[PDB]
């Protein structure tokens, strides 16, 4: 139409050489997540998109009777396209199924009776990584005032996302939209990877380009995804290299000013790459370059990258 959808996938297998993915529609909703709508106290909108919004709420009695806890709750618009209504449910499901991790935005519960479906996730008080970076980069002190960004901060964001990604990969999960806009920062500026597409307006985002069938983040995509339509863990690693660029350029748009052709697609497949970002050390740039290997199997792994970046961040004796 297009409709709202999150583009995560989970592999069943495995055996082709072809992938068969889980149909989330057939997954069961575990009722353990159910939370009373009235035990939520709604607050400010964290982001409102074309298909729905993401709202901050205060939850009472979640996981413990006395608990008071700031949460993020996802919801669709009143005029929801019949499903969608299911995509939000899928949702949820894929996400039950994955389990918890420190560096992913975690599911906390859901409201499925007494009104429209609500999905309760972890609240992230500093918002998305992209805006944070851009807000610290802007030169005006009435807006932002704080400690100056340093290399160690950028390494922390990078290793924290890599770790979250290493987890998903371990659980046969392909994100399909790793990007600074989808990394959210929690207490102590700890990075978490999720999907914040509901909060954004996809129809007027120059990052999402009509590629025949759908509207895809082509600048963050491996050549074989464009191609060719192949998505893998290695394909998410390519997107991570783009994310690395996003981080070490402090929020600049990838391939800045490049006319997204053709042609552009062919040039990338024939091995065009972005120049070194302003604030990337040579050795971080060489991670980017490795993430953009034309041979998917020559790309590094999230765990490798994670370890390397945790090592680099280590303050000397």
């Amino acid at each position: 139409k297009p409709k709202y959808q999150v583009r995560w996938k989970i592999i069943e297998s495995y055996e082709g050489n072809s992938y068969t993915f889980i149909d989330p529609t057939q997954l069961p909703y575990n009722e353990k997540w159910e939370f009373p709508r009235n035990n939520l106290q709604f607050g400010k909108t964290l982001g409102a998109g074309a298909f729905g919004k993401v709202v901050e709420a205060t939850a009472f009695g979640l996981g413990k009777e006395d608990a008071v806890l700031k949460v993020a709750v996802k919801m669709l618009k009143s005029t929801a396209h019949a499903d969608e209504k299911e995509a939000l449910m899928s949702e949820l499901k894929i996400m039950s199924h994955l389990g918890q991790h420190e560096n992913i935005v975690n599911l906390l519960g859901a409201c499925t009776h007494g009104g429209p479906v609500l999905v309760i996730t972890e609240y992230c008080c500093y918002g998305d990584l992209l805006n944070f970076l851009r807000r610290k980069a802007e030169a005006d002190l009435d807006k932002e005032d704080g400690r100056p960004l340093e290399l160690r901060d950028l390494l922390h964001f990078s290793s924290q996302v890599a770790q979250g990604m290493a987890f998903l990969a371990s659980k046969n999960c392909i994100h399909r939209d790793v990007a600074a806009r989808n990394v959210l920062l929690t207490n102590g500026h700890v990075a978490k990877i999720g999907d914040f597409g509901l909060a954004r307006d996809i129809m007027n985002d120059s990052n999402y380009i009509v590629k025949g069938n759908a509207r895809l983040p082509v600048k963050w995509m491996a050549p074989e995804s464009i191609f060719d339509c192949v998505y893998t863990v290695q394909s998410d690693v390519w997107s991570y290299g783009i994310l690395l660029w996003e981080i070490f350029s402090l929020g600049l748009n990838p391939y800045p000013g490049i006319l997204v052709n053709s042609k552009f697609y062919k040039l990338v497949k024939d091995g065009y790459q972005m120049a070194q970002p302003a604030f990337a050390p040579k050795n971080i740039y060489s991670i980017m370059q490795a993430c953009w290997a034309l041979e998917p199997t020559h790309r590094p792994t999230f765990q490798q990258i994670c370890s390397f970046l945790q090592e680099q961040a280590q303050e000397d004796r």
